[PDB]
């Protein structure tokens, strides 16, 4: 028996080396992928919506006057904004460690997109910040909560609230921590509602997929029909430029690495998104 | 590694653009699909039912006069009512925002059908309105409720009360919220009667399908043999027409978009439908 | 987006009309199907049972006198009865509504077969009534019950009592409502013995099929080896004839629709049928 | 949509009547099929067993007289017996009811076969009777029972006792009642050890088939390696004959119907069968 | 229906008779099939083991002395022993009972193989006895037990101890009685860990198969990597010979039947086998 | 019956021979295959990482001073060490037992790789030892534990702590014993969290695979995204050489078998690995 | 003169032998001969009796309303019984005397016919007995007797009493002794009431036939309209059969000669039959 074991022949086999050094854990991006995408070449977008189906169809006697029914504009603007950050590094460093620039690029790129998510989800609405899902969204109906509901019951309640818009939800966006505490949810007997110790249940709650992003604030939840409520409009892709003469660089032996991007977040159907807060 | 991060290869990929400037949640229609569907070309339907088999068969003494039995009857008329509504729009608005028209169409269409459901289920009966399932239905028998029954037990009792009329139940029409509370029903141990935390149980209770529409008033439940109890008779399919000369219009630079439909709801066997209320 | 809803092109689509108008809940017939069936051309049946094959076969010595045997014991009589009813209808009504006849038939045919079930199960022996399963039945053995048996436990004991006859139980004839309150039977911990809340357990208890007929009195249960214990003898198949001359019909423009049949229920092995009462 | 209801065409369908009048519950014969079967044509069988391989092989000192061994032994005789019974019936009854003839056959037949089971299992062993599994069997070992064993725990111990013989058990012969009460065994949680409410567990305990026969006295159990511990020897298959002239008969307008069979039950290894009592 | 049970035509059918009288339960041989087998034509076997690959490879400073390694050690001898027994029967018996010949063979064969298994497992090591698994085996490590371990927990600890020899375990050899007590192991709630009343769990514990042989002393357990720790060396396959002239045989009309076999049991890696005692 | 006992047909069956004279359980290697591999040809590796992206981007008022950000950096070194051992065997042994050499090689190889794993995981990081996963790793956050968490809960928390780095966990490295004691984890009812007695649960906890290596000291647990947090750099594949003239061999008829290897363990992202202790 | 008396050719003629004994046997009518006779292939008879025919036919003036009439029954059952007896005779005797069997046949039949008459008249109507003429009869009307009138006068009165049934009297059934006396009845002077010895007829009184049977209890008399009011139904004509193997016959050289007959008797009008007692 001549095997690939250590104490056999394994020694004759050389592990394949993977070029270069790798970097901390890279957060997996999401929010963006939940939305509809498309690009533009303008500084802003304009779409138009109707500003109620009154269905009185009913039973009518003979010779009688039948019922009258009815059906029910405003222009909405969505602006493009700019996201970016830059790094200043010495001319020395940069020349002495070649691959350093290559790295700083990949890093600013990511870092940018990271903060990009930030806006798309928790977009303040103040000054320039984008109007993000969580702001636009119609507030959760505290009314639905009932004496003795699990956090899961709420997400459920929320999935419903979306129905009052007349569209179905497409996903649940909880904070990774909250998601965990929900999965390890137990019954009065001490059994796991989602999964006996063997393995964590999948990322599916109430028929919908679950997106656990750190982007989502701890203790805050978002449910909606993303793929049909908002759309991200890219004006300018993420890019990186470098300047030797920026400000007082030439005279300080300094470089400036810049990374920017231009977006626009549109919100067609707000009624299709809901922001809530576990109250415990 | 060649990744999708911005600082890597992400750039090579174009986000997909979602047309439009931000439609609300579109409610899923039902009820109508539970009923038998026919089609007519009259302004009313007439059918005949026995008001009645009076079976007096019994035992008879010798030399005695035997019992007289009888079979019937009454004629029932089902009128064809008309449901519709219209919208008026500026000649200008319509010209300046092209897609606005096709949008208004799809909305009146839906709106119509939405109020249509409204009749079919909770059809008032007043003058011109239709008479709907919930009105025609026979009341739930409070006597079947037993000390300590789960809401589930009730719907069960209900499915039975349909049997007392001698017909098979077809489905259960609960309110989305009520349905939820029923699913998360537990046993004295803490276990889920319908489905452990892994996934919500399917929409099937006591062997019958479960239709959860917001149409069904919160706290109210309807069980019956729909596919055989009532029937919907279509006279004229829902349609959309547009007039630029309608009265004022021409001289006011206005358009009128109209949407109408012609139905008739017939209720053959009311004993086959049941409406009740959970006592909370 | 050119869709199928109202707002779009739905209007162009014509719902298919189901010709005809829809009848109340039709009960599912049984019992009769649990019994052996046969023909006859008499007004009563006479059968013989051992209390007779007198089988004296045995062991015989050499030159010895062999044993004598015989074949026939009790003689039992089962009379043939007559079930029927008629409906008198107008000649005009019958010609003005083509399918009214076809309907009246399936309606009498049914009603007849319905009271037929009635006899077969809860017979009587009184004059013209048939002697049915529940009358012939052997009393349930109260000695089998034990401190703390559930209803189920009883039907179980019952399925056993049928063994003493040395025949296999065939099915369990409970009352629809009892079956229900049996399935929802829980344990000391509160979870459902038959089906949890997922879905109703099938109609199968202790390995045998369960027959729930409203015919079976509430609170009464019948277990037995039906396919072996009794047999239904048909003298005249349920039929329907019509007379335009009956009485003063010819001269009043009336029709008489008659529906009758001639049965006879024989009970060979009563030890094979058990009747009992749930003491709540 | 016309079907087999009483409302549609299920009227044109007349049930098929099963020829002739009925038969009580016919029990399932079993004990026999557990045993080894074979035919003969003799007064009795003789077989030889060791009382005896006397193996004295052992350790031997140097230059000493080695051990003497032997192979045999005793001759065991197993006699053939005769089982039968007859029934006499009047020439009239027989001529008046044509099928009474064939019925008395099927009954004497079954009846014979029934008492056959009787011997095979609980055979007295006295006088002319047969020695049955239960008589020959080695008694259960009370010492195996432990504080708080279930009835199941016992049959388990029983299956082991069969190992002390050095052969594998073949099946478990319990009383229908005892079986039932075992199958419904629960845990301190209220769960069903053999099968949750959905279906009765199959007739298999501790890896062996289970035969529930009324033949087995209530409260008594039999576990053994039937398939090769005992063997049934058939000399004459069950037969039915009829005499018109037996003694009186001709002159008394009588018939004699006889049914006999010839067996022989051999018990090769008794240490292979166990008979015990659930003491509670 | 014309069936082949008792009451119907069953009688026309004659069971087939198996000629001759029959055997006690036959234990199922096992321990042999666990070890590696091989042929030989010697008086004994010799093998060499390290007490050794002394590998000192290491890290070495510059211009420093490399480390010296070596390969080997001890010589181990395994002797070939002889197992057998004979039986003598009369010439007459043997000629008068045909099948006695073959029967006696199969018995001596099995018998031999039985005591063979005996050596393999509990081989004394004394004088002529073989040296078996349980003797060589390294003692269980009492330090692995922990307050409140089930018997199962121990066998687990056991399987691990095998790993401290850097080898995988092959199976678990328990006593049929102990195996039983382990399967019926319960939790603090009263539920069965492997069991659950429906049926006994399979013969698999902690990922390894379980061999339940009576050969294993009650209360003693053996876990190891058999297929790689010891080997059985067959010098002479079990054989049966017969002699008519053996000593004063010819002159006594006697026969002598002999059965012998030649084995050798080698134990390569003892650290791969473990023997323990449940202490309670 | 024709069985395979001794005295039947067992004789026709030839036992399979295990070639050779008596290998112990061969341990399964792992730790290595979890890391990224690549080869080098130097005595050390140098890589550079950010010590820190201090991102201060924020919202800025009109005509107000903007925020200054920075990016770091540190040069990290990783030396390559040497692992090896040797064995010394007699010229005679080696010549008299041909296959001995082959065996010794496969053994040194294995033994080497065994200790190799030892470094990769628990690498002291001290003198000449490698810096192992466990030394580099960031300590488990004791603050995540909550009143009444099971060991399982902890690894769960741990799997989370990896997220704070922004990378996904790759697997869980527990000690074989600890893994066991986790699987047999019970709830407050005594039920098995991972798997009822039927069968052991798969080696998957919280969605991640589980690696049970004896290398991991009992009581210690490691979780991280190995596949890209560290990388193994091979300088010299494990090899085996032989010298006849080493030291004073030639003059002692001795041989020296040497087995060495050259490694280097690089640790890019420590924040992606976590070490902790169960405090029971 | 060739004549047919002894002395001439009378010898040429052989008397015809009456085949069968009814040998003794009086020449008289039988209670049978008086009744109506029929045949049936059944176990019993189901006839109907009239219990009212209101005939208002009359003369009618023209232009005048004519008279209305009306017609109005009871169901009766009459079982078939069996009369028989047998004789055991020597096979030798039966072969040696040929004429002997011929006699025994006729004689056994004659004897049967006597007891037949017995049942037909004094038939108990009880268990196996027939329902005879006397059991049904309406009692004689004492109110018809006149001051001092002969036994004759009474029978005459009875003949009248019949009339009130609407049937004519058919015959008289007296006891032999009684009839003998009634015949020799004289007046106060000596003239015979009947007819002098001149032209004496036979069994004919009051123009009716007379059956003188020892069956008719002394002092009792039966008069009715036999030829129509009641009739005998034969199921099996008197028959003789012989058995050579009857029970222990074959082995004793014996023959068994059986003679049976089976009939039934129905009475359509009791009021047409009258029984009374001579008060003297």
């Amino acid at each position: 028996s001549l095997g690939s074991d250590a104490d056999s022949a394994g020694s004759l086999i050389q592990p394949m080396q993977i070029p270069g050094i790798i970097m901390p854990g890279l957060r997996r991006l999401t929010i963006r992928d939940l939305l509809a995408q498309g690009r533009t070449s303008s500084n802003a977008l304009e779409y138009v919506r109707e500003e109620v189906f009154t269905n009185n169809a009913d039973v009518v006697a003979e010779k009688a006057l039948k019922p009258e029914s009815d059906i029910t504009f405003s222009k909405q603007t969505a602006n493009v904004k700019t996201i970016a950050h830059w790094v200043q590094a010495s001319r020395q460093v940069m020349d002495d460690a070649p691959m350093l620039q290559s790295y700083i690029n990949n890093r600013l790129m990511y870092g940018l997109a990271l903060k990009e998510e930030g806006q798309l989800l928790n977009g303040d609405g103040t000054g320039d910040n984008l109007e993000g899902l969580n702001k636009v969204a119609t507030a959760y109906d505290t009314s639905l909560n009932a004496t003795g509901d699990t956090r899961a019951d709420i997400i459920a309640h929320a999935i419903y609230q979306v129905t009052e818009s007349e569209f179905s939800a497409s996903g649940i966006v909880l904070n990774p921590r909250d998601w965990h505490n929900i999965a390890l949810l137990k019954d009065n007997e001490g059994r796991y509602i989602f999964g006996g110790p063997q393995a964590f249940t999948s990322n599916i709650m109430w028929g919908l997929p679950v997106v656990p992003t750190k982007a989502q604030a701890a203790g805050t939840f978002t449910v909606g029909g993303f793929d049909m409520a908002s759309q991200v409009w890219d004006r300018m892709d993420a890019t990186v430029e470098v300047s030797r003469e920026d400000r007082d660089n030439f005279v300080k032996n300094m470089l400036t690495i810049l990374c920017e991007e231009r977006l626009a977040l549109a919100h067609y159907r707000p009624t299709a998104i809901i922001k809530g807060t576990f109250s415990s």
